[PDB]
């Protein structure tokens, strides 16, 4: 039960559009690897998606509470990418983008007093850091190792 | 193991588009409808939710083994709505559209004779008709009955 600051609400709602999005390109590229016999690339995606699907979950949450209601801007194109570096690379263009928006927000939200918004998004970018740090290191590794002396080495024994 | 048809593959990835964007919109709803206490909405929302999600699963499965990879349309603005007739109306609309569009890739995929891509899609469809006629009944009562009398009918005893 309160009227929450407009700004912050927009803030909310592109942030929740950018967890549908992940939710999104991740579900595709997990099974993409699953396909593929990439285990521990599928894994990992899928156990994120479910880390994305709660913070979209507590953004609606938080909307709903500031007596908005999700209102979303363009979604726009995903960029799927055709081999496994290039979705990796998708993947942490959007994280990237989503961890500054989500900087601004936090921000702002801290600014105007809002510090129950400001501390539910500074707990999911604490999150959204995992993430970036897990596609920089594969991408490390894909450039270190060569792409497909990288795919070799997630075949199981 | 085969090479399928271009425009079929095509076809294929533009109904997972529309899957995608459907789990996104009935996701949102649901929360909103539980929100309100409108318990068999958002029961029924989150169900049909499930249902496109094993839409999408059976899209990526036939894309890939088509020899294809999942790459989409721009998925655009979700029209999420405000009240709950704009809620369900919008939900309608996705429907209505990707009927069409799911109507043409079954004639399309039957015509070249890549019958089990047709098969699948026939399944959907039944499916893609229920989700319609769920709608349409609603709209239907908030037709008759008046919007608000159509919300305190959802109040449970």
């Amino acid at each position: 039960a309160m009227k929450g600051d407009t700004k912050v609400i927009n803030y909310l709602n592109k942030l929740l559009g950018n967890e549908l999005v992940a939710i999104n390109q991740y579900f595709l590229h997990a099974r993409m690897f699953k396909n593929w016999g990439l285990k521990r690339l599928n894994d990992v995606e899928f156990r994120e998606s479910i880390d994305e699907m709660k913070h979209a979950d507590r953004y609606i949450e938080r909307i709903l509470f500031l007596e908005g209601l999700p209102n979303l801007q363009d979604l726009g194109k995903l960029n799927i990418g055709e081999d496994v570096e290039e979705m990796l690379r998708s993947d942490l263009a959007l994280e990237l983008d989503g961890a500054k928006n989500l900087r601004e927000a936090i921000g702002y939200a801290d600014s105007v007093r809002d510090y129950v918004s400001r501390d539910m998004m500074i707990e999911i970018l604490r999150d959204e850091e995992g993430h970036i740090d897990w596609l920089e290191t594969e991408l490390d590794l894909i450039q270190k190792m060569g792409l497909q002396n990288y795919l070799q080495a997630q075949i199981r024994e």
